[PDB]
């Protein structure tokens, strides 16, 4: 019974990718939601990516840490970059271990210190894409229609 549900697939989640730089070229900023929309449709887990173009005075794994507070991280996981000081930052909710944000650390900071800011994100979430296996769940939909 490893097969995937038909239809009725979430229409909410607009975008996980925001910017404030307009630096990365929008069919990246795709590819790096479609990588992203493998681990929320496999691993339940939502990924969101924001170039920032500097953290201020919040700092970076204070400022995610923060968004994701407001958000209410249970799946989410907030990563902040600010390609113009090279500095980022990393943060997962509940349903997210030390060791999945570690290794996001790790795929991401690959990219950043060729700079490629898109790729961070982009390799962030394959990290965690890959661990889409064959376990499927007992469940199923289906608006079963009103007729009489």
């Amino acid at each position: 019974t490893e097969t995937y549900v038909l239809a009725e697939s979430p229409e909410f989640y607009q975008d996980n990718v925001t910017d404030y730089t307009g630096q990365i070229s929008s069919s990246d900023i795709t590819n790096i939601q479609a990588a992203i929309d493998d681990v929320k449709a496999s691993e339940q887990k939502v990924i969101f990516v924001v170039f920032l173009s500097s953290f201020d005075g919040v700092d970076p794994e204070t400022w995610t840490q923060q968004a994701l507070q407001a958000n209410g991280g249970g799946n989410v996981l907030i990563y902040a970059l600010a390609p113009e000081e090279r500095q980022y930052g990393i943060q997962g909710g509940t349903q997210w271990t030390d060791a999945e944000l570690d290794a996001a650390n790790n795929a991401a900071f690959q990219a950043l210190s060729q700079e490629d800011w898109a790729g961070s994100a982009l390799a962030l979430a394959e990290s965690v894409g890959s661990s889409s296996s064959s376990s499927s769940g007992s469940s199923s939909l289906e608006h079963h229609h009103h007729h009489h």
